[PDB]
């Protein structure tokens, strides 16, 4: 697996939807969709640890994890929350997050790397899932 990169996004499916499950407004559901277009992630992996840098226009954010190790980021609409990666094949690996405080929709993602060189991330609440598709810059 080299998921290692700089990637940017050319599809993005079910976004609106995945944060209208997650309580998002409908005129900010709309602004999030706009700075998704836009959006790139940065991936640097050695082995089963990741570094993972996820930016809009305006915003910012790394992600740092080991595969098997639980750490804490946050859900998709900003609750914080304890998660724990895992692979479900060569390359593809599964996040399962449990919400630090309070209670809300069953919240997950996953990455991929295609054999067409393709990087998919999927999130999901509850019953629905979006799906983001990128290519390497
Ligand atoms: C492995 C890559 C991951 C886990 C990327 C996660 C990215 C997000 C949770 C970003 C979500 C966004 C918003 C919450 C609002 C603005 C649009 C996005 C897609 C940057």
């Amino acid at each position: 697996p080299n998921f290692s990169g700089n990637w940017k996004i050319i599809r993005s499916e079910n976004f609106e939807e995945l944060l209208k499950v997650l309580g998002v407004n409908v005129m900010l559901r709309k602004i999030a969709v706009a700075a998704a277009s836009k959006y790139a992630v940065e991936i640097k992996q050695e082995g089963d640890t990741f570094y993972i840098k996820v930016s809009t226009t305006v915003y910012t954010t790394e992600i740092n994890f080991k595969v098997g190790e639980e750490f804490e980021e946050q859900t998709v609409d900003g609750r914080p929350c304890k998660s724990l990666v895992k692979w479900e094949s060569e390359n593809k690996m599964v996040c399962e997050q449990k919400l630090l405080k309070g209670e809300g929709p069953k919240t997950s993602w996953t990455k991929e790397l295609t054999n067409d060189g393709e990087l998919i991330l999927t999130m999901t609440a509850d019953d629905v899932v979006c799906t983001q598709v990128f290519v390497r810059e």
